């Protein structure tokens, strides 16, 4: 009395394998490649309704100079003091980057006037920097063109003896980001690959099994990146450097684990002494709901990332949820099929290693015995990770993270050598009206403006009509409007921009202006004050919210779908809070691994991005265990317990040891902050496959009892038989 | 009848040690 659903895989798993074989050749034919598919539909990571973006967006629609918001400078070191030559040389480079108006929309010259020329210029005179506006937005890929083009601007030229252009932005540092990841997604494959291939060997103990997994891993690596480049080349959504990578670490992570529950399982069977028909059915009856419960719950975690306010974060989750989708696909349908054809040539699949695990006996036993006395030393190892929160912080600056054989990198080092970070993001304010402001009695007011704006603390050079270099004609067309109905501040910080204390100069210098407006007609005005600054706290402010958003909806989202599963409220709840207490005590390692040992504070996106990772996969293994807890609590809650942790041992371990190691294994990357994803994930996995696991979740059980199926009612021992003879 | 306490000093004393290392770990390097 087979089910049909394994009987259909066994009985026709030829066909199955190449149904997949066909699709997977088909995506890859017809759809160019990840990498390049990635390139194409790369989304901007620059929100469009950012305060700051807007305003600096209004700024070109005022000025009928631009429409963008991202803007990259040019920075012409030189060996000596620029001369005429080096500056006819940098007047003949202004000209050709306007007249690429498909890539440049409008130029900001300042070393070409004099009245700003030494602004642009280095204080030693042997650089300047010339801020140029390319089409697109941050992560746009008409933006990553856009960088190339000015760059390709840059090198198409004759340059002057001892002198050397250099591009810098953080946009063309985010296009730069791009090729990072997706130069070393090549590499981290390859390095995936042969740590798997290890593990699989020493866990498996033979060769030919080894191959087997690889094989079932394979394809699901292959279909994977096949249907997410599939959908991206019909612009069914956009991708992310972060999510092309994420997508395949994680597939490939994902697929792997699924094949050594199934084998790990079937294995487990052969060892009971089934038969290999049998075992076949008892491997895919145990597991499949597991395996089918597992990739919603990742599904779901994918899901709720869409969620969020970030662009970044919005056009994310999809992708990884379609990914993911089918990993489980390929796994659940491959893997009893190839099981089962491969199991018939030859005895591969059958048992090497033949050896019990008394070290999961005794550990089970000291949970049941004392549980309580073994649930406070897993409450002590929680406690532990908490004590790096005090002395948790993040950067946001990209360029930390970056190599520094990065172009974009290059130029950065070479215009600090010359000039300050406050010269390479020096934040505009814009004082827009509906009335002519080209008049002396508006000057005044401007003027008066300018000298509030230079009294608020932070505030180097408050550049402007009124303040060329924050001290005529060319300021009206370079720092108003063409009908002179608007003024613009270029303000330049004092030591880094980029900081707390910038953002809170905004409050004081529009507050400032606000009274150098009013009563004046200025004070109907609108104040337009955007900047780099700005642009890095808009990012916070959104990431803060959807890092909240994002963790409580997907707990809400697992407690309801192991509830279902489990059929048991009281049962689903414990699951899902000890992965909470797991993360609690993860991202306190990760903090402690980057901050204090390595130095490099992790970035901002790092802790969004692992939440739902750890979640997700922390939740899976607790429910391999309680899964096969119910199986075996008919014959005592306590003795279940027992059989339960013998019964996933090694298994769960060796899937969490391949997990850990294939996200550690991200650490390859150039990009450190793949790697920090990568370490920060990895790490949450070990403590919860060996504490969480092994520790908290039997313990519980045990002092529960019958509340902890509740309402679906168990007994804590079944009724006492007599002694057999 | 020996008393909880001690008797879990005693049978776990070997994670407890382990945990005041750590502490201590965490002190001198953040």
């Amino acid at each position: 009395p087979r089910p049909r659903l394994p009987w259909f895989l066994r009985t026709f798993a030829v066909p199955i394998i190449l149904a997949w074989v066909a699709v997977v050749a088909i995506l890859n034919t017809v759809v160019p490649t990840l990498d390049e598919v990635g390139e194409m539909r790369a989304v901007s990571m620059a929100p469009n309704d950012a305060p700051s973006t807007l305003a600096i967006k209004r700024v070109g629609q005022v000025f009928e100079e631009y429409d963008t918001s991202s803007s990259v400078m040019i920075v012409l070191e030189g060996e000596e003091p620029l001369g005429i030559e080096a500056h006819a040389f940098y007047d003949k480079m202004v000209a050709d980057l306007r007249a690429d108006t498909e890539h440049v929309q409008h130029v900001q010259d300042f070393w070409g006037d004099t009245l700003t020329a030494s602004g642009a210029q280095s204080v030693d005179g042997k650089a300047a920097y010339v801020q140029v506006y390319i089409a697109g937005d941050q992560g746009e890929s008409l933006a990553n063109e856009s960088v190339e083009a000015v760059r390709k601007i840059a090198t198409e030229r004759e340059t002057p003896s001892g002198v050397k252009a250099y591009v810098t932005g953080a946009a063309a540092t985010s296009a730069d980001q791009r090729a990072e990841g997706d130069a070393s997604m090549k590499l981290i494959e390859g390095v995936t690959f042969a740590v798997i291939t290890v593990m699989l060997l020493a866990v498996y103990r033979s060769v030919i099994t080894t191959l087997i997994v690889l094989a079932m891993v394979v394809l699901g690596l292959s279909g994977a990146r096949g249907i997410v480049a599939f959908l991206g080349f019909y612009n069914v959504f956009g991708l992310t450097t972060f999510a092309t990578n994420m997508v395949v670490t994680l597939a490939i992570a994902a697929a792997t684990d699924y094949a050594i529950f199934l084998i790990g399982r079937y294995q487990e069977a052969r060892r009971a002494g089934e038969d290999r028909e049998s075992a076949y059915y008892t491997m895919f009856h145990g597991t499949a709901h597991v395996v089918l419960a597992s990739g919603l719950t990742i599904a779901g975690a994918t899901l709720c990332l869409h969620f969020t306010r970030l662009p970044y974060f919005q056009t994310m989750g999809v992708p990884l949820a379609i990914g993911m989708l089918i990993v489980v696909a390929a796994a659940l349908t491959a893997g009893p099929a190839v099981i089962s054809v491969v199991s018939r040539f030859g005895k591969t699949l059958e048992p090497k290693r033949f050896s019990r695990s008394p070290g999961w006996h005794r550990v089970g036993t000291a949970t049941v015995r004392w549980p309580g006395a073994i649930l406070v030393c897993a409450v002590v190892a929680a406690l532990i990770g908490l004590l790096a929160l005090p002395g948790y912080y993040t950067t946001y600056d990209d360029r930390r993270y970056l190599p520094d054989d990065v172009p974009a990198n290059v130029g950065y080092d070479a215009a600090f050598r010359h000039f300050s970070q406050a010269k390479m993001n020096p934040d505009l304010m814009m004082v827009e009206t509906d009335r002519d402001l080209r008049n002396p009695a508006d000057f005044l007011v401007i003027d008066k403006i300018a000298k509030a704006l230079k009294n608020v603390h932070g505030i180097a050079q408050v550049q402007t009509i009124t303040r060329p270099d924050g001290d005529f004609q060319r300021g009206m067309k370079l720092f108003m409007s063409p009908d002179g109905h608007a003024v613009r501040f270029t303000i330049i910080h004092q030591g880094d921009p980029l900081t707390e204390e910038g953002t809170a100069r905004m409050d004081e210098l529009k507050v400032a202006a606000a009274d150098a407006i009013k009563g004046t007609p200025f004070e109907g005005a609108r104040i337009y004050l955007g900047g780099s600054a700005a642009t890095y706290n808009d990012m916070q402010i959104g990431a803060d919210y959807d890092l909240i958003i994002v963790a409580a909806s997907a707990l809400i989202l697992i407690f309801i779908i192991m509830m279902v599963l489990t059929r048991a409220v009281v049962a689903a709840a414990v699951i899902v809070g000890t992965v909470v207490l797991s993360l609690a005590s993860a991202f306190g390692l990760s903090v402690l691994l980057w901050q204090h040992i390595v130095g490099i504070p992790l970035h901002w996106m790092v802790l969004p991005m692992s939440v739902i990772v750890l979640l997700a996969v922390g939740a899976d293994y607790n429910l391999l265990l309680v899964s096969r807890m119910k199986e075996e609590i008919h014959a005592g809650i306590r003795t279940g317990i027992i059989r339960a942790m013998v019964g996933t041992g090694a298994v769960v371990t060796a899937a969490g040891l391949v997990f850990a190691f294939t996200m550690a294994s991200m650490a390859v990357s150039s990009l450190i902050t793949i790697g920090q994803v990568g370490t920060t994930i990895g790490l949450g996995l070990l403590f919860d496959t060996l504490v969480v696991r092994s520790l908290m979740t039997p313990s519980i059980a045990t002092l529960l009892g019958r509340w902890f199926w509740w309402p679906q009612r168990v007994r804590e021992r079944p009724v006492p038989s007599k002694w057999p003879t």
